């Protein structure tokens, strides 16, 4: 049974959030699109297998909107990350298995790094450590041209399966179209060179387990296969693109608890 | 002004063979498919920098088909080593840069590594380690089968550009067609366990230089990019996939020269 909820922390932000399951602690952490529906089947099949899985979505994003501009301007992977902190604060999540994409890769390095007493061990994918010009050109703007614009190349470019993208529904899909500009303005310039990813050696030895996606074009994260590599860190693939979670359900939920039991 | 002739080898090979310019020798290796036209204008713009460039089609493929059983059935990198060499040989090329794709790759990095006063340096491209087996099983197919489904993967998933790979014209798509079944029957399976890259150390300070397509797929070459980088070698990306000397020829030709001219 899913508790759905919300939670308020002293850096002014309510979260939303969502939690199912008994066991460790699981804390699935969005993309920078913040946006916690994406998880719905991964967090029962998880919690299936003894865990207690908490995801929310993100400060400024769907239903964790109600927060400072702060929290989804400029934003960087150690503001993230303290946010992340304070809501397990709030939760109390002593010691968290946590997974994030994007953003949310950059954001659980970041907490690996800064909490390591907190964070049991951390699965990032994909994380954006280049500026990308098309990204951060849509931030100069209308509102609703970037919706349109980022609504397309999500369905058409990077979701790594359509129908099961567009299967998350109407309600999900109009949470995101508000999402696509606060993100375009607060992401996409300030996320990469906050990437906690340069001091290859803070990475030996690590609890962490970095994939990128196998469909996606070898360009985009080729240069998380090389700091992986570099640094000792496992790196491998997961099916599809930049939302294994929205694409690959089954596979992404048996990743997560595979990795999660190596680590206890 | 660019030579077009022939030349027999004591292995029992006669070459089709192009070259062009006067300098320090560039010789493009072409990938599994056998067919040197693919370099018809990098060969010119190679050249036009002060290179003699040669080519040619490989053993059993397009204008080479004259040539043994052995030289295109269980074919492998040091087999494809060896018959280089005694072109080179033949034409009295002593110090050779080498570019190769696909078992191109493998077979410059199998020269580089066998021939070391031969080779000034080598470009090796999506060099395959891995058995792939929706390729393996077009063997046992009718060879009209293979090049009809041979011909249409190429055109559609890996050409890298589908105008560039169609406007290539009918004379060389005529000689294509004739060497996918030998290709598909004589490559796949065994190209793939040559691969001279399981030697670590024998990789190190070599004058290499390892790239992948920016287009392609993560998966099909996660592997190079994991061995280059433990092996200190060189790893980057062009634009493409399979054929960059196709779908880019400019910035192909530019990266032959310039990383012929670091090593000169
Ligand atoms: C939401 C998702 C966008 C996917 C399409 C993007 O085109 C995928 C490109 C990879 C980088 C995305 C990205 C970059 C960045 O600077 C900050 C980010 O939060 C992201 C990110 O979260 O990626
Ligand atoms: C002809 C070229 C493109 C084949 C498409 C392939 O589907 C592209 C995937 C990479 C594999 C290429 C390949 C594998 C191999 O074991 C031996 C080979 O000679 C090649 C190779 O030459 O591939």
């Amino acid at each position: 049974m899913r508790t759905r909820s919300t939670i308020s922390t002293p850096n002014g932000i309510t979260w939303y959030y969502e939690q199912e399951g008994t066991g460790p602690d699981v804390v699935l952490v969005p993309d920078g699109l913040g946006e916690c529906q994406m998880f719905d089947s991964s967090v029962s099949q998880i919690a299936a297998q003894g865990f207690r899985v908490t995801t929310f979505d993100m400060p400024g994003m769907s239903r964790s909107a109600k927060a400072p501009p702060e929290t989804y301007t400029e934003v960087t992977a150690q503001k993230l990350a303290s946010y992340v902190i304070s809501v397990l604060d709030a939760l109390d999540i002593k010691h968290a298995t946590v997974w994030g994409c994007a953003s949310g890769a950059s954001t659980v390095v970041a907490l690996l790094l800064g909490y390591p007493d907190r964070i049991r061990n951390a699965m990032c994918h994909e994380l954006p450590t280049k500026l990308l010009d098309h990204l951060s050109n849509t931030a100069v703007l209308e509102d609703e041209e970037i919706s349109k614009i980022l609504a397309n190349h999500m369905l058409n470019d990077v979701s790594g399966g359509s129908e099961a993208w567009q299967a998350m529904g109407d309600e999900v899909h109009a949470r995101l179209h508000k999402n696509y500009p606060v993100w375009a303005r607060g992401y996409p310039r300030t996320i990469p060179p906050s990437a906690p990813v340069k001091d290859l050696e803070a990475l030996r030895g690590k609890p962490l387990d970095w994939t990128v996606g196998a469909a996606t074009p070898t360009e985009s994260f080729f240069d998380n296969i090389v700091t992986a590599t570099k640094a000792g860190v496992n790196i491998g693939l997961l099916p599809g693109m930049h939302f294994p979670y929205v694409s690959h359900p089954d596979v992404f939920a048996k990743y997560v608890v595979e990795t999660t039991q190596k680590h206890l």
